[PDB]
C-alpha cells in the first residue's frame, strides 16, 4: 500500500476504508454550492456488496465513479482549505482508460496525488469531509 | 453471472423494466427527452438479430436520440446525468463507442455517474410519464 | 443478405424508394434542402458502372451539396437529423469519410440518430414534396 | 478511360474547354476572381513536360492564385463552390495536396462539391467572361 | 557529486536551506504564496523512505499546492520566476513530470529560468518572510 | 537541366538577376520590405561552400529577415505574394522548412502562389528600387 | 573547423567577444534586456566542465531569462531579433530545444533571422552598453 497525503483540517471522527486482497471499484462524493466543500463520501469493494459511507450526504450534487477491475488512476487533484480548521474542497480524477469526474471547488488548495490502482481511502468527516487522503496498491 | 451491472441512478418510482438476452447484445438504444422538464421520458432497445423493439416510459419528449451498435463495437465512455432521492429521476446520457461515435440526450445540471465499460446487453431500472432509475448491464 | 440495413428514421408518409445494385457501391449522393421548412425535399445518387441517376422527392431547395465517394472510401461517422412522429420527416445529414471528406445537409434541431458505419451501398425510405424517412445501406 | 471524372458543376452557359494531354499530368494551375461577381472568371493550366499555357475564361478579377504541383503530389481534399441551374456559375476552388499545400480562391456562399481524390490529371467545363461550370479529373 | 546543481535564482537574502538524503530523492513538495506580495512564502518537502517533513519559510500564503511524485517519475520541464538583484525574491514555480501531473504555483512577472530536467533528488536556497532564492538538484 | 523552375511572379520591370551555382544550394537567403509600400525591396542568397553575397534591389525596407538552411533541409511549403500585371510587384514570402524554421517576409493583400518543394537551388527575377518579379529554383 | 557559425546580425560596433572551449558545450545562457530601450544589454555563458562564468556587455535591464541545457539536449529552433544598420543592436532571442524547454527574451520588432540548429557550442559578436551585435556557433 502507498498513503497519499492526507489533506484538509485536523477535525471530524476519523475514518480509514480498505478490505485484504480487494480494491474500490465504486466511489461517490456529495458536495454542496452552498458551502463550497465535500460533506459525504461512499466507496464499494470488488467481491464485497457493502456501502462504506462517512459524512452527512446533506450537498445539492453528488458523483460517482465505477472502476473497471484493470483500471488504474492516472491523474489525481484533491481541492482544501489548508489550515487545523481545514476542509476537503473537491476532488478530479481520470482514470487509464480516460474517464474522469470532477466534485466541488478547487479556488484555494490542490494536491496532484501518485498514481496507481485506488485500494482505500481515509481520513476525517462530520458535517463536512475535514480531510482526505487516498490510497494505492504497490 | 456473465453480466457486470452499473448502479440504477435516480429515484425509487415507477414500473420495473429489466430488457437482457442470454446470448444477445443490444444494436440500437433511444432516448427520448424534453425542454419542458429537463428529464428522460422514454427509452428502447432492439437486440442484435431481432426487429422487435423493447420501450418503457411515455414517450412525450420534444427530442429523440438513437445509437445503433455495430457488433464488435464496445462503449469506452458512457454518464448518466440524474436528480438523486427517493424522488429522483434519470436527467441525461452521454455515450462514446469504441469506433468514437456518440450521442447526448438531455440534461446533466445536478448528479453524475460516469459508470464501467465494455459491450453494452441491456439495461434496467423504473420508468412511468419519466425514467426514474436507469442502470447500463455489460458483457465481461 | 450481406448488406446491413440502418434505421430508416423520419415519418410514415410518400412513396417508397430502395436504391441498392448487386455487385455495386455509392459513388455520389446529392442533397436538396431548404431554408424555408428546413427539411431536405430531394436525393440523388450513382452507383460504380453506372451511368444512370436513381432520384426521389422534389428538387425544391435553394441548397445542395454532393459527396464523391472513392472506391476505396469508407462513411466513419454519420448522423441523420428528423423530425419524429407518424407525420415525420427527414431535417438533415452529416456524413464524415475515411479520408476526412465531409458534408453537412440541412437541420439538426429535433432528433439524430448516429448510424452504424461501412461502405455505403445504398438508401432507402420515402420521399413525395420532402423527404419523409430515410435509412441507410452498407456492405458486410 | 483511365481516368475518373468528378461532376462538372455550375451552369449550361458558355464555351466547353477540356485541358488533357495522354500519358501527362496538371504542374500548375491558376484560378482568376472577383469580389464584385464573387465568382471564378479565368483558369490557366500547365502540364508536366509542356511549357504550352492552356487558359479559359476572360481574366479580369482583382485576385489570382496559382498552386504549383510536384510530380508525386496527389490531391487529398478538394471542394468547388457553384451556384446550381442552367444559369450556374462556378464560384470557388479549395484543394489540399498530399504534401500539406492548400489554396483557396474564390467564394462557398453557395452549393458545395467535395471531390474525388488522387492525381490531377486535368480539368473540363465551360467559361466565357466567368467559368460557367469546372468538374476535375483524376487519374487511378 | 552524483548530483546536477541548477542555478539557485532570486536574492541574496534569509536563512540558508539544504534539503537532500544520501541514496534518496524527494516524493513530495508543497510552494506557498500570496496574492498579495505575489511571492513564494514557504517550501516542503519529503523524501522516500523518511517520514520526517523538511520546512523553510513563513507559513504566510492564502494558496499551497502539493506535488506528490512516483518513484519512477521525473521533472522533464520546469520554470521558476523570481526577481534578480542582492535584494531579490522567488516568484512562482511550473513543474511537469514523465506523467503528465503538473502544478503551478505564484506568478512570473519579472526573470525565468528553465531548470536542467531529471529525477529531482533535492532543492537548496534561502528563506525568511519569504523564499528569497530557490535551486533544484537532479540526479545523473 | 538538373533544375525545376517556379513561376516567375510579379511584373516585367526593373534589371533581370539570374542567381545559381552547379553542384550547390542555397544556406542563406534574406528579404528586406517597407510598411511605407508593402513591397519586397531587397534579396541576398549565400551558396554552401561560397561566401560570396549575392544581391538585388535597393534595401530601403524597415524590416529583413533572415533563413539559414542546415545542408539536408527543404523547403515543404513556400507562398509568395505579388501585384499580377506588366505593371507588378513581389509583395511577401512565407517560407516552411523540413525542420519546422519558417519565415514570413511583407504582405499578401492581393495574389498567392503556393511553389513547388524541394531543396532550393536559387532564385531568378528582376528588380530595381523594389522586386518587380521573383521564382524559386529547386533540385531534383 | 568542427563548428558552424550562424550570421553575427545587428550592428558593427560594441566591443568583441568569441566564447569557444575545445572539446566541450554551452550548459547555461542568460540574457538580460529592458522595456526601457527594448534591446538585449548583457550575456553570460558556462560551460560543461568549467565553473567559469564569460559575460559581455552592462547588465542593467529590469528583466533576466537563464535556460540550462542538459548533455544530450540541442536547439532545434532559434530566432534572433535585431535593429539593422552599421548602428544596429541585437533586440531579442528566442531558443526550444529538443526537450521541449524553451525562452523568450527582449522584443522582435524590427528583423528576424532564423538560424542554423544543433547542439549549441558557443557565441560571438559585439558588446558594450548594449549587444551591438550576436552570433550563435553550432557542432557538426
Ligand atoms: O458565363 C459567362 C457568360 O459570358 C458570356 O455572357 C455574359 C454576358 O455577355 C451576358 O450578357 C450574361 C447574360 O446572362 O451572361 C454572361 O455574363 C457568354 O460567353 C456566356 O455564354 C457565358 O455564360
Ligand atoms: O525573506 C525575506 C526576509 O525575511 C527576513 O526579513 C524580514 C524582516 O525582518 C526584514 O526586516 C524585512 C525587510 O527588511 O523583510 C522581512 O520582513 C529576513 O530573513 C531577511 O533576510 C529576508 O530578506
Ligand atoms: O552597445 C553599448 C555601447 O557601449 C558603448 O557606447 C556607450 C557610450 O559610450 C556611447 O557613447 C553611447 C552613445 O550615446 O552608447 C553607449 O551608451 C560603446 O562600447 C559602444 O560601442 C556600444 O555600442
Amino acid at each position: 500500500y502507498i498513503y497519499s497525503t492526507e489533506v484538509g483540517g485536523v477535525g471530524g471522527t476519523p475514518f480509514t476504508f480498505m478490505q485484504e486482497s480487494g480494491t474500490i471499484t465504486s466511489i461517490k462524493f456529495n458536495w454542496s454550492d452552498q458551502y463550497k466543500l465535500l460533506h459525504h463520501i461512499e466507496v464499494k469493494f470488488i467481491n464485497n456488496a457493502n456501502i462504506y459511507a462517512t459524512g452527512d450526504p446533506k450537498g445539492n450534487h453528488e458523483v460517482i465513479l465505477e472502476i473497471d477491475d484493470d483500471e488504474t488512476i492516472i491523474g489525481s487533484v484533491i481541492g482544501y482549505k489548508k489550515g487545523n480548521d481545514g476542509r476537503c474542497t473537491g476532488v478530479k480524477l481520470t482514470t487509464s482508460k480516460g474517464k474522469s469526474i470532477m466534485a466541488g471547488y478547487f479556488e484555494e488548495s490542490l494536491i496532484t496525488t501518485y498514481t496507481g490502482k485506488l485500494a482505500g481511502i481515509k481520513g476525517g468527516a462530520g458535517s463536512d469531509i475535514d480531510r482526505l487522503g487516498l490510497i494505492f496498491l504497490k
